[PDB]
C-alpha cells in the first residue's frame, strides 16, 4: 500500500465532498437564479449563461381518462434516438411500440462537416423504418400526428414550434441554432413520402417525464403523490415544474391574462438546470472539472452543472483523475490508451466499480478497466480506484438533489395538506441503473433545508413509461 | 361552537400522543421481550402473555429460480378466505388465479355454538368450488399439493403440522383450541372428495408474505434491498425475521445441530407481535383500550398491542370515545346506533375521515357516518371527529413501527455492504390503504434508535403478492 498515492487519493476524495453548508447555499442560490431566468433577458439567448428557465406552453396536467387513436413519438436523446407509437387507452393504461436506435457517430464527430439536414433526414428514414414494420398498412393513407420530444434548450414559442438555442453533450451541428426543430423535422419526413405525418407537438424529455406520470399515475396513487417534477438523469441532466403564470416574466403579459382568463393558473417551465451557475459562482470546481469544460466538452462555458453531474462526462472525470495521478509520478497507466482518449472511461465503467467487493479482488473493477481501456491494475490500485468513483457519484448524486429541493421549497409543494407527499418523475441510465445513486440523492435532500421530514414526504420513482407517452399526449390534445 | 367540547377532544388526542422518549422505550422494551419468547416457556403455551415468538421451521429463503407444477393454497385470513392456484414459472416470475370470499359472519357469533367442522367444511367447500371454475377437467384426478396459510397463533412442530394456541379476531370458536388444523381442513376436504388435496405444509400470513418477495423480487433489485420482514398490518397485525438457530433456545438442543449440520443458520421466527407486552407495562394505555379489551374484544388480556393497532380495532376505539363524551353531556349521538353496537364503526369510516377537507364541509366525513350508524353531524362535530381520528390513527403507525425497528436492530440489518439496503414486505389493508398510515410509520422509525439515515436504509414495500406464493412454495418443496 504506496502511502505516497494513497494519501493523495484521499486528498482527492475530501476535494468531491459536499456539506451540509453547501447544499444549503446551492440550495438557496439557485432559487435566486430561477427568480432572475424568469425575468425577459433582453440578450442572446444562445449566450444567456444564466438558468434558461425556457416556458413549455404546457399549463394542463393530463387527468388520466384521456383516449385517443394511436399517436406517433419520436424522441431524439443525448445517445439514441427513438420512434415509436403510442395507443391511449385511457384509465391510466396505455399501448406502446417503439425502436431504439443509436444516433451514429457521424453527428457527435466533426472532422467530416455535418448539417441539420444530414441529421433530421436519418431521423425521417427511422420513422419510415418504423412505420413499415409495425404499421405496414396504413403508413401512407393514415393522417398521423406525431409528437417531437427533442432532448436539448429550445426557445419555446408554442407548443409546435420553437427554435435550438444550442446543443449540448455531444451534438455540435451549427447551422440547428435559431432554427425550428419541428419545421426541420417535417420538412424530411415530406421529402420521403412521409407527409401525412404531421409533428404537431414540441417537448423536452423533461416536460413529457411530467406529463406521462400523471397519466400514468393511478388515481389512488396520485391523490398521495402528486407529481410536481420530471427530471432527467441519464447522458445529460434536466428537470422541469409547474409555476405560477403571475411568476412567468418572460411570458408576454397579454398572452398572461388570456391563459388566465382561460382558466389556466400554471405553466410547465424547462428549468434546464444542467446550466446550474455555469460562472462557477458556487459549484465545486476542481482540477479535472475545469478540463472537461474547457477541453473535452463540445460546450465550454454552458452546463457546468450537468458536467458534474451527468453519465456524459463521470468518466471523464475518473480518466483526468488517473492522468493527474500518472503525471505526479505516482499511478503508472502501463500499457493503457487512456492517454489522448476522451470519454474511455464511461459511466457504465464505474457502475461496475461503485459496488465492488473485495472478497473477489475488486475483479469487476479489473475487467472494467481492462474493457475500458486495457488498464492493467493491482489490488492495492483498485482498492484506492474504487475511492474515487465513490467520491465522484457521491458528489454526482449530492448536487443532483440541489434543484429538486429548491423547485419545492419554492413552490411550497411538501406543505400543502394533510399527509401530502410529492412524486418526482425520474428517468435516465444514472438515477435508474447506477447503485445507490438514488440512495444517496435521499441523503442529500435530507441534509437540504427540507430536511430528512421533508425527504420521507418526497418520492423519487423511477418513470419508465417514458416522454413517448408524454409526446403522444401532446399530439392527442394537438390538431392534426 | 362550544368551547368545553373542543377543549375535551384536544385533551383527548393528547393522550394518544406518542413521543420520542416512548418509541425508544418500546422498541428497547420489545427486544427484551423477543430474548425472553426465545427461551423455554415454563407455562402453558395457551396462557402464556409473553411475546409468543413461535418458531415455524422455515430455514431457507426462496432463491426466485423455484419452478414445478401448479400448486393450491388456501388463506384463512382474519376477515376473508381466499383459494388460489400458484403456478411457479422461476426466475422470479409467477402466475396465479384466486378467489376471495369474505367469511360469513355466521363464524363470528356466540349465541350459537359453532365447531371446528363447521369452519373448515365451509373452507373445503370453497376449495371445491374454486377447482370447478379455474381447474373444472382435472378437479379430482389430479395430485394437488396445497399449502395453507393460518393467520393465527399455532404451536407449529414442523413445515406441515401444528396445533391452534388461540383464536384472535373476531374468531371464538373453542373446540378448535388444541387441534392441529392441518388435520382438521384434510379430513373435511377428504369428507367431499377432495382427498386427493393434501395439505403438505402450514404457514403464518406473516412467513409466507416473507417469503414471496425472496422469490419475487428481481435479482438487481434484492441485490439492493433483501427482505428481512414480511408483517402484516390488516384486520389484525404481526411479523415474522429470520433469528440465528444459535439464539432460539426454546428449540429443541438436539434438533438445532442437525440443522446447522445441514448448512442452516436461521430459522423464521412468528413473533405474533400482536401480544407485545399484554400485561401493559409500557404500552400506552387509554380507559377506552381498557373497554375493548375486557368488554368488547373475543380475547381479553391477550393481543392487546394489536388492539391499539390493527384495522379491526381502531374504528371501535372512536365509538367508545363518542360514547364517553355523549356520557359528559359534552357530544350529542342524535339518533345514532352506536351504544350498544360494538364495531358499528370500521376502520373504513376512519379513512374517509383521515384526509377529508374541510374544504367540502367534511362531506366525506358526514356520509360515512350516517351509513356506520346513521349519526347526522355538525361541520363542527366533523371537525373534531376528525382531530379524534387522527389522533388515533397517528398512535397505531407509531406504535406500528417499534416492532419493526427493534427486530432490526436485535438482528443487525443494517450493518451490510455499500449501497446495501433491507426492505420489510409489508401486507393488509390498513398499510395499504389507509391514507398516511405508512408516511406516519417511517417517521417512527426515524425517532426510533435507527435513526432517519436508518428509515432511509429501509422499504416498506406493499406486497400486494400474498402468502398464497409464499404457501406455494412450501408446497413445492413438501412431498405430496
Ligand atoms: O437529456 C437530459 C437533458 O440534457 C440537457 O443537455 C438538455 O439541455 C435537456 O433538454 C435534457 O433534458
Ligand atoms: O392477520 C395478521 C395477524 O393477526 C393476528 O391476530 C394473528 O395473531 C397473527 O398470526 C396474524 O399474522
Amino acid at each position: 500500500s504506496d502511502p505516497k498515492l494513497t494519501k493523495a487519493v484521499d486528498s482527492i476524495c475530501d476535494q468531491f465532498i459536499v456539506t451540509k453548508s453547501k447544499i444549503s447555499q446551492l440550495t438557496e442560490y439557485f432559487i435566486d437564479c430561477m427568480e432572475k431566468g424568469l425575468e425577459p433577458c433582453e440578450s442572446d439567448i444562445s449566450q444567456n449563461k444564466g438558468l434558461p428557465m425556457i416556458p413549455t406552453f404546457v399549463t394542463d396536467k393530463p387527468s388520466g381518462q384521456e383516449h385517443g387513436v394511436t399517436m406517433l413519438a419520436a424522441d431524439l436523446g443525448g445517445t439514441n434516438f427513438r420512434v415509436c407509437s403510442v395507443e391511449l387507452l385511457g384509465n391510466h393504461e396505455f399501448k406502446i411500440e417503439q425502436e431504439k436506435s443509436k444516433i451514429p457517430t457521424f453527428f457527435f464527430q466533426d472532422d467530416h462537416h455535418v448539417t441539420s439536414k444530414d441529421l433530421f433526414q436519418h431521423m425521417a428514414l427511422i420513422t419510415h423504418q418504423f412505420l413499415t414494420k409495425h404499421h405496414k398498412d396504413v403508413i401512407q393513407d393514415y393522417k398521423w400526428k406525431m409528437g417531437f420530444t427533442f432532448s436539448y434548450p429550445v426557445d419555446q414559442t408554442s407548443l409546435s414550434s420553437g427554435k435550438l438555442i444550442r446543443w449540448t453533450k455531444g451534438f455540435k451541428i451549427g447551422d440547428t441554432v435559431g432554427q425550428d426543430v419541428v419545421q426541420l423535422f417535417q420538412q424530411e419526413l415530406n421529402d420521403i413520402g412521409l407527409s401525412n405525418v404531421h409533428v404537431v407537438a414540441l417537448t423536452n424529455d423533461t416536460t413529457g417525464t411530467l406529463l406521462a406520470r400523471c397519466y400514468a399515475s393511478s388515481d389512488a396513487a396520485r391523490a398521495i403523490n402528486e407529481p410536481v417534477i420530471g427530471c432527467i438523469f441519464g447522458t445529460g441532466t434536466n428537470g422541469c415544474y409547474m409555476e405560477k403564470l403571475e411568476n412567468i416574466h418572460k411570458l408576454d403579459p397579454a398572452s398572461r391574462e388570456e391563459l388566465l382568463s382561460q382558466g389556466k393558473t400554471h405553466m410547465c417551465i424547462n428549468t434546464e438546470w444542467g446550466s446550474f451557475d455555469n460562472e462557477l459562482n458556487h459549484l465545486p470546481t476542481t482540477s479535472y472539472d475545469i478540463k472537461i469544460d474547457q477541453q473535452f466538452s463540445t460546450n465550454p462555458g454552458f452546463h457546468l452543472f450537468e458536467k458534474r453531474v451527468s453519465g456524459l462526462y463521470l468518466g471523464e472525470i475518473l480518466r483526468n483523475i488517473l492522468l493527474d495521478l500518472e503525471k505526479q509520478e505516482l499511478f503508472d497507466l502501463k500499457e493503457s490508451v487512456l492517454k489522448n482518449n476522451p470519454f474511455i472511461l464511461t459511466t457504465e465503467t464505474l457502475s461496475h466499480i461503485e459496488i465492488d467487493t473485495v472478497e473477489n479482488d475488486l475483479q469487476d473493477t479489473r475487467d472494467a478497466l481492462l474493457k475500458a481501456a486495457d488498464l492493467e491494475t493491482t489490488f492495492e490500485e483498485r482498492v484506492l480506484i474504487q475511492k474515487l468513483v465513490r467520491a465522484i457519484s457521491r458528489r454526482a448524486a449530492f448536487l443532483a438533489a440541489v434543484p429538486i429541493a429548491a423547485i419545492l421549497i419554492k413552490t411550497n409543494a411538501l406543505n400543502q395538506s394533510y399527509h401530502c407527499q410529492v412524486e418526482v418523475g425520474c428517468d435516465g441510465s444514472v438515477v435508474e441503473h447506477y447503485p445507490g445513486f438514488r440512495s444517496m440523492m435521499r441523503h442529500a435532500l435530507a441534509l437540504s433545508p427540507i430536511g430528512p421530514e421533508g425527504e420521507r414526504d418526497v418520492h423519487l420513482r423511477i418513470s419508465k413509461d417514458g416522454s413517448g407517452v408524454g409526446a403522444a399526449l401532446c399530439a392527442l390534445h394537438a390538431n392534426y
